[PDB]
């Protein structure tokens, strides 16, 4: 929060009624096993059940929706007030703020563009974004109540199960800068330009010049100044030329438009990360950031330990390590590797979708490699050059076997503690 607020101040703001004495709180709790001292319980639905644990524990209030042993700020709606409290405190803090949408994307956009900025601060603390996927109806106020004195801006994630939810925490977070990576079919593009009601009239939109849904958000955006990305055409303002993979597998490429051209290397996997970076980019520039604290921070960008790590063996062997839905796109992602590529899965921890998977892996890798009872059956559904095994041992010990220009990725649940094989050849 930017300053602390107190109960008696916000049943105007608020339309609450005060019951039992004033306080005044700097931070709020949704769960009450994660609340202190300062702090204000917000009793979602139960919330309600728990207030003498939070009070035992400090909190000083709580905001209830139905009326005990602290004071009550009492609402009709407490996603509603909540809701509030965000806009509210949003609209204390007086520095840049961008934001983003689409189906894929926006969680590595959100992180491209905190490590561009906070590159360029350059400084950590001073850029608050998103944590996690907090960026639904409850997400997004919460992560706005995370605004404080020492940001200096700040980066939301707004996703959407739904009509409305994104012209509603829109609204709440009113950007200087949105983005959306990509788009029944009609309601989903519908929802994601939501984002350009939120934008002021000379704020910036940056958009997806390849998508389908180009036109409508054109159109929906009304005038506002415009940064376009594409993959594909030469009159966008955010261009990509050269993609080439280096050894690890990771995406190259010479950025080019109107930032200016250069060299970038990310150290992710997948074509669709260069989109992603473009949009990173045109939205850095839009908040004034030089070609090189944009170009510094993509590259500066490791992945989350266990997700899509792709490194190199000093024997040459390339090496993802990934540790359900998720085994499909792993996958997919394997399925873009030029030479013999490998699935090496433990359990997942019914019976049949190990079954569904094994067939769906099959003609998409050279081979699959398994571990535990469940892989038994994707092995066999796989086919001919499935090979199933007994222990970790006996698995490492074939893949040590393994030529190099081969690409090998390795997934299962943690208890399934496949990490240790990751291990065994880096
Ligand atoms: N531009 C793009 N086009 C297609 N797929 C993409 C994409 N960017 C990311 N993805 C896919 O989506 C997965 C997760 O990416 P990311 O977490 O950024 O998406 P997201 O945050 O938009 C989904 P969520 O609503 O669950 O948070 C990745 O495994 C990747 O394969
Ligand atoms: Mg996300
Ligand atoms: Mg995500």
């Amino acid at each position: 929060m930017l300053e602390p607020l107190r109960l008696s101040q916000l049943t105007v703001a608020l339309d609450a009624r005060l019951i039992g004495e004033d306080a005044v709180f700097s931070a709020v709790s949704t769960d009450s096993r994660a609340i202190g001292p300062g702090e204000l319980f917000i009793a979602l639905s139960d919330g309600h059940d728990y207030l003498a644990e939070v009070a035992a524990k400090g909190a000083v209030a709580a905001l209830v929706e139905r009326e005990a042993p602290l004071p009550q700020l009492l609402v009709r709606d407490t996603r509603a007030a909540l809701g509030r409290l965000g806009a509210l405190n949003r609209r204390k803090f007086t520095g840049p703020l961008a934001a983003m949408t689409g189906s894929s994307g926006k969680t590595t956009v959100k992180e491209m563009l905190a490590s561009i900025l906070r590159t360029q601060a350059g400084d950590a603390e001073s850029v608050l974004a998103t944590r996690g996927n907090l960026n639904n109806d409850l997400g997004v106020p919460l992560t706005l109540l995370q605004l404080a004195p020492q940001h200096r801006s700040a980066v939301i994630e707004l996703g959407a199960s739904r009509i409305g939810e994104i012209a509603y925490t829109v609204e709440l977070t009113r950007p200087h800068v949105a983005i959306i990576t990509n788009a029944g079919p009609e309601k989903i593009v519908e929802a994601k330009g939501e984002i350009l009601e939120g934008l002021a009239a000379d704020g910036t939109a940056v958009l997806n010049l390849d998508d389908k849904a180009f036109d409508t958000w054109k159109a929906r955006a009304s005038g506002r100044p415009l940064l376009t990305f594409s993959l594909d055409r030469p009159q966008a303002d955010f261009r990509a030329a050269d993609l080439q993979r280096d050894a690890r597998g990771c995406m190259g490429f010479r950025l080019q438009g109107v930032a200016g051209e250069a060299q970038v290397q990310l150290n992710l996997l997948g074509r669709h990360n260069v989109a992603n970076a473009l949009a990173a980019a045109a939205a850095a520039h839009a908040l004034g950031v030089p070609l090189d604290g944009i170009v510094a921070g993509l590259q500066a960008l490791q992945p989350v330990k266990g997700r899509a790590v792709a490194q190199l063996t000093a024997s040459g062997l390339r090496v993802i390590d990934d540790s359900p839905a998720s085994m499909l796109a792993a996958i997919d992602i394997l399925s873009g590797f030029s030479g013999r590529t490998v699935l090496v899965l433990g359990d997942m921890g019914a019976e049949q979708a190990h079954r569904e998977v094994g067939a769906y892996a099959a003609g998409k890798v050279s081979a699959l490699y398994a571990v535990g009872p469940l892989m038994a059956h994707a092995v066999q559904a796989f086919g001919a050059t499935g090979r199933h095994f007994a222990d970790q041992a006996s698995l490492i010990g074939a893949l040590a076997t393994e030529d190099p220009t081969t690409t090998i990725l390795i997934k299962g649940s943690r208890s399934a503690a496949m990490d240790k094989v990751v291990a065994a050849l880096c």
